[PDB]
């Protein structure tokens, strides 16, 4: 039902119970590679690991492990790589993964420092003149430009495979005002930011999967991906009522643990999708409305 369901859940105020049921039903696969002693320093959180079956393997002989999951949505025909915020020792692996998986876009939904603590290494360069070289993976990364808005920033980077001397443009979409364990300001703020990613071409089938991360790579990242997938699904069918959000989330959780972290995050997903349906179904206007409502200037 979607909008009828949302308002049935609001009416009773049963969002916690709906969310817990999803947690109850969720898939549980081994994360044996992630739990190997030699990988302990490659994981940011003890209890957030990628399942062996869907994990991204680095193309080296030495240690192919990264805390990263491929979310391959078959019906939707879109994939995402959900990963944790890279650590000081895994920034090289991060860019290796981006290179090997032919990703064009990186979506970052967290701040480097949140609530006094460092949720993510400084993995991209903050100034044109001070490029980064990742010696372990032989990659160079250069800030090409940045367009700073009120609550989000878009950065052009150039990624270079130092071995082959091939270079790629990576688009970096940094949402700076999404609180950990929280939700965006409004559906408008969120949708405005999602459509920026969309409009960049980063989600094209002709590219590798977009890399999405926050700190753990499941809460805010899960929320972002659910909404995008639900919108794509109804887009393909031009049929909002054919989307079962909880069923999509459950499908998503086959590929990485714990996607969406609070009941309110789930409630926001419903919100964002219901509002986003307006554009999908032929309302040009709402895109301009979101932009205004988001106060991006
Ligand atoms: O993305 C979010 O909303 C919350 O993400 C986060 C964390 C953070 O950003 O500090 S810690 C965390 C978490 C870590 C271990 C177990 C269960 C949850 C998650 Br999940």
């Amino acid at each position: 039902e979607m909008e009828k369901e949302f308002e049935q859940i609001d009416k009773s105020g049963s969002w916690a119970a709906i969310y817990q049921d999803i947690r109850h039903e969720a898939s549980d696969f081994p994360c044996r590679v992630a739990k190997l002693p030699k990988n302990k320093n490659r994981n940011r959180y003890r209890d957030v690991s990628p399942f062996d079956h869907s994990r991204i393997k680095l193309h080296q002989e030495d240690n192919d492990y990264i805390n990263a999951s491929l979310i391959k949505m078959e019906e939707a025909q879109r994939s995402y790589i959900l990963t944790q915020g890279p650590l000081p020792n895994t920034c090289g692996h991060f860019w290796e993964m981006v290179w090997e998986q032919k990703s064009r876009g990186v979506v970052m939904l967290n701040r480097v420092m949140e609530k006094g603590s460092l949720k993510c290494a400084q993995y991209w360069p903050q100034k044109e003149e001070k490029e980064m070289i990742f010696e372990d993976t032989n990659l160079k990364l250069t800030l090409i430009s940045e367009d700073i808005k009120s609550y989000y920033t878009v950065r052009q980077l150039e990624l270079e495979n130092l071995t082959t001397q091939e270079t790629r443009e990576i688009l970096h979409f940094h949402y700076t005002t999404w609180p950990d364990f929280g939700v965006p300001e409004s559906p408008a703020s969120f949708l405005n930011f999602l459509f920026k990613v969309r409009e960049s071409g980063s989600l094209s089938p002709e590219h590798g999967p977009v890399v999405v991360h926050c700190s753990a790579g499941i809460g805010r990242s899960g929320t972002f991906c659910l909404a995008d997938t639900c919108l794509l699904l109804m887009d393909k069918r031009k049929d909002p009522s054919s989307v079962d959000i909880k069923k999509v989330l459950l499908e998503m959780r086959k590929f990485r643990m714990g996607l969406i972290q609070t009941a309110d995050q789930l409630r926001f997903s419903y919100l964002a999708v219901i509002e986003g349906a307006k554009f999908i179904m032929g309302d040009s206007s709402v895109q301009d409305q979101w932009k205004e409502l988001s106060h991006e200037d």
